[PDB]
């Protein structure tokens, strides 16, 4: 039989913008991607800086395009407003704001901010507050020269739209739609701002940024695969799902912690009986909050050959936990407890911290005391009254 | 008959112990000071990469006899270790390889005039160097020869008039090549608010070169005397004439200033046919700089009100993003006024405006341009 043929049972830019000569080449490329995504909105609402930054203006971003993304409620992606900045990258390439660096490497700071705000009902246009937020974030970047990555966190400690909204902080990720572009003035990637609660910010600091991001992609209400910020969100991802906390802690064990130290209630005392002092025995003290970080300090820092420092909020006192892999420590295996004044350094071997972690479970009859006489070490978790005196 | 003329080398002890980055720097130290192989040092016992507040691991303190023979006093010389990649093992700085800058690409130095009674180098500048290093580590801003640091505090915690810093290349220390990159040596030079202000108005390099001609400031090697009382302009009045000569030739690094100033119209962005600009004696004094050292150089200048929203930005013909053109030279976006002035016209203005005592309110008017500039008493802007 001669082939009858296939019968498919299931099937699912290129033209320059008006008046191209007018556009700066760096602005021209970014706009190209925006058109790719939104051909139906060729003239979107824009917030624009009339007083230019290079002429005294407070606003580093020259433009903020505001499109309407329908999303895919067909696949749990809500309707939202999409915000795209112009100014963080080298737009003009004439050394007015950014140093011209040519095609190789990053255009300006090498990125432009984006943000996806979940659309409410009655909203017949995109709200203009996130534009001002982006301006604010751009000020941070311009005043220093701290270029941001996918995974970075920003401590804002203020409701992003000045609302009562829980969402007071921001994480940064790759925009799910925007593809990095090559301008004549360098390369531009697209960092998306994702709003988060103080609690979730702390989780990213404790673990890593990328991991907390991935966690938000499985919680649509937060959340979603496209990381859309809903300002009217009331509960954290941990309150929506307590099972997630386990994946945070599991990750701290797997990847390690970004947390190098913490200002908390802590103290240490000598049992031996400025210059370095080598202590034969030591007694470390913590409240419930700082004591709760001990497993993180051991499992996610020392077990990874990194270190951890507890600083007492009141006073001179400090404790630094160190592993064998650290360089420049004045605490060695032979003299594992050493202090330069009030600053205590404790060296703990890999074999021994594993044994400690067997004793230390969550982490409540306080004082909760632990003791290893073979190491001459005592760790006690006390009520806050001790350190408040 | 013939002519009748009238007129490191070895490695240090236990070299294997030293990290390669620390080696090259110490090599340059030994070159200058072979007679002081073990100088006094401030050392960070608690390290920065382990929680320590001090970014500099070491600060060497040598004794330079100088050359009073040729007007160089005796002084203490301070050399930092930590700003550049010392260990090249990614604990503090990213290992970038031999090409480009090691760490931040520099270490700090400082030269303090030796007093009498001082039989040892004072330790305070070490803490000053730690302090400056924190600035550099928190914001990864790299300093250059010519930069200024607004410290707003007497450097040695004295009541001393030396409250600020400029930065220059060290006159003795030559740049070194480490296996982790290149290290230059930036010398901290202590200055007064008056001198800091001049460098902002002109450039650092200019005020630096000016200090080399005043030994007490000063000196060819830029040695900080903390006991200095009079500014370089008080020791030499002619030097004030030397700065603006440069501001004219080179330009100005001053882009704007918060001051008492206001504007009015005589009649998105409204364009104005006539305009009245108002300044106090202090801000009005900057006008020549604003014109001569910014506008005549294709650059802009902004006056902002210390009180309120009002602002005035002067622009020239060679600026982008302005909304004031030649055809409509006075335009405002709300309380922010932009005045466009041409090269030909500012030359004519400068002929009209002198200095800029005592004749307030001093007024200036160009009817063919519909422009009034008045210098008023400070009471006007206060209400």
């Amino acid at each position: 039989l001669v082939p009858r043929g296939s019968h498919m049972a299931e099937l699912r830019p290129t033209a320059p913008p008006a008046f191209a000569s007018l556009f700066p080449p760096g602005l021209h490329a970014i706009y190209g991607e925006c058109r790719r995504l939104y051909p139906d909105q060729p003239n979107p609402l824009q917030v624009t800086a009339i007083v230019k930054y290079w002429l005294g203006g407070p606003d580093p971003l020259d433009y903020v395009s505001m499109y309407r993304n329908v999303g895919s409620p067909s696949a749990n992606i809500p309707e939202h407003w999409h915000y795209i900045s112009f100014g963080l990258s080298d737009l003009y390439g004439d050394n007015r704001v950014h140093e011209f660096t040519g095609t190789d490497g990053p255009s300006g700071f090498g990125f432009e901010l984006t943000f996806r705000l979940k659309r409410e009902t009655g909203e017949s246009a995109p709200p203009t507050w996130p534009a001002e937020l982006m301006q604010g974030l751009a000020r941070y970047v311009f005043q220093s020269e701290n270029t941001f990555c996918s995974g970075d966190h920003v401590s804002w400690h203020s409701p992003l739209d000045n609302s009562e909204s829980r969402i007071q902080h921001m994480l940064l990720t790759e925009d799910p739609q925007m593809q990095p572009v090559q301008t004549p003035f360098g390369v531009v990637t697209f960092l998306q701002i994702v709003g988060v609660c103080t609690e979730e910010l702390h989780s990213a600091q404790q673990w890593n940024g990328q991991g907390i991001l991935e966690l938000l992609r499985t919680v649509p209400i937060a959340g979603g695969p496209w990381l859309i910020t809903d300002m009217r969100r009331g509960e954290t991802i941990f309150e929506i799902d307590p099972h997630l906390q386990e994946r945070v802690d599991k990750g701290i064990e797997t990847d390690g912690s970004n947390l190098s130290g913490v200002s908390a209630k802590c103290a240490w005392d000598d049992l031996s009986r400025i210059r370095t002092r080598q202590l034969e025995s030591v007694h470390l003290k913590f409240n419930q909050e700082s004591g709760a970080l001990i497993p993180l300090c051991l499992r996610g820092r020392l077990l990874h050959g990194r270190h951890f420092t507890y600083k007492s909020i009141t006073g001179d006192m400090a404790i630094t936990f160190v592993s064998t892999g650290v360089e420049g420590a004045f605490a060695t295996e032979e003299h594992p407890y050493a202090a330069h004044g009030p600053w205590l350094q404790i060296l703990l071997t890999e074999e021994f911290v594993e044994k400690m972690l067997e004793d230390l479970e969550d982490l409540f009859k306080l004082p909760k005391e632990y003791s290893w006489p073979e190491k001459k070490l005592k760790v006690s978790i006390l009520p806050d009254v001790v350190f408040d005196s």
